[PDB]
């Protein structure tokens, strides 16, 4: 049964919304979002009404692409789904995707600018990341884009993982925060990444929490990467061995080598458990860097680590992302996904 839609117009778009939605009001505009009481839940949530979903085939797979992430995650460290909803009552009719979430207070950024964390707090909230992490990557995700603004927080400092990779290069040029969590082999297109990417970002953001400063913070794409090789020293010739451009290869055998720091005299005063944790993280070569199952283990987690309560994830089909399909069929099946949807209890 079809719930009643009702309509309105939100600044400059027209809103078509199940009765049980009211008060939206603008916050935020890839689409525009309000926020809104739910009566039937009783919460507070984001509803997001996507921008030209269909208007070419990158668009429509990427519509796509966001419905799958967002209707799999089911996981008290990560974002979820609400509700999805069309006004549309026939696929010939099909236009517009409305998705629904709970609505994110602070993020990560608020915390680390605004209040004095002690190391309990760092504990807790790193240990977060990784038990969200553990599930993403437990179902071959990658998130790619980890950072303190895509980090939400609540008062009791409990932690939700937000806004996965799902950018462009003006995005990402000069000084810019877009950047400064990113791996190096990635910001470079040294090789073909894999999941090992997102623990680099959990590194840097373990050593801003700790600092109160940013760890990397580069003007631009070189001036960063040599930020990161004081730190962590110059490529050995095990790891040049994996640079699959012939020009960065080139590039890097240009500068001075470096040894690696001691990170007890770049932390200064950090818990020693901290700081052996963060030279796990931030190794260079993604080879060797700690994984997130490996790092709920280590004792500075002592004080919150379970393995009977940290889950993974069903098994997340990704076949579509190497298919070819034309707009209407990517349409499609946004379209059988939307109707499919069964709501949390
Ligand atoms: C400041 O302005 C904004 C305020 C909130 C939000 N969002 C987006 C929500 C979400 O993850 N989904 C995909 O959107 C339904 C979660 C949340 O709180 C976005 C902008
Ligand atoms: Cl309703
Ligand atoms: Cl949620
Ligand atoms: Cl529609
Ligand atoms: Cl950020
Ligand atoms: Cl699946
Ligand atoms: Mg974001």
């Amino acid at each position: 049964e079809r719930p009643t839609f009702y309509r309105q117009e939100l600044n400059k778009t027209i809103w078509e919304v199940p009765e049980r939605y009211q008060n939206l009001s603008p916050v935020g505009s890839y689409g525009s979002v309000c926020a809104a009481f739910d009566t039937k839940t009783g919460h507070r949530v984001a509803v997001k009404k996507l921008s030209r979903p269909f208007q070419s085939i990158i668009h429509a797979k990427r519509t796509y692409r966001e419905l799958r992430l967002l209707k799999h995650m089911k996981h008290e460290n990560v974002i979820g789904l609400l509700d999805v909803f069309t006004p549309a009552r026939s696929l010939e009719e099909f236009n517009d995707v409305y998705l629904v979430t709970h609505l994110m207070g602070a993020d990560l950024n608020n915390i680390v600018k605004c209040q004095k964390l002690t190391d309990d707090h760092v504990q807790f909230l790193i240990y977060q990341i990784l038990r969200g992490l553990k599930y993403i990557h437990s179902a071959d995700i990658i998130h790619r884009d980890l950072k303190p603004s895509n980090l939400a927080v609540n008062e009791d400092c409990e932690l939700k993982i937000l806004d996965f990779g799902l950018h462009t290069d003006d995005e990402m040029t000069g000084y810019v925060a877009t950047r400064w969590y990113r791996a190096p082999e990635i910001m470079l297109n040294w090789m073909h990444y894999n999941q090992t990417v997102d623990i680099w970002s959990v590194g840097c953001i373990m050593a801003e929490l700790l600092t109160g400063r940013t760890l990397f913070p580069g003007t631009d794409h070189i001036d960063q990467l040599k930020l990161i090789l004081r730190l962590v020293g110059t490529p050995g010739a095990e790891l040049l061995k994996k640079i699959s451009s012939e020009s960065a290869r080139n590039y890097i055998q240009s500068l001075a080598q470096m040894p690696k720091m001691n990170f007890a005299n770049v932390f200064i005063g950090a818990n020693p458990l901290a700081v052996d944790l963060l030279e796990k993280m931030l190794v260079l070569d993604s080879d060797k860097r700690i994984t997130a199952a490996q790092a709920l283990a280590h004792a500075y987690f002592a004080q919150y680590h379970d393995p009977d309560d940290e889950p993974v994830a069903d098994p997340y089909d990704q076949s579509f992302e190497s298919r070819d399909l034309l707009i209407d069929e990517w349409k499609s099946l946004t379209y059988d996904e939307v109707i499919s949807f069964v709501p949390p209890p």
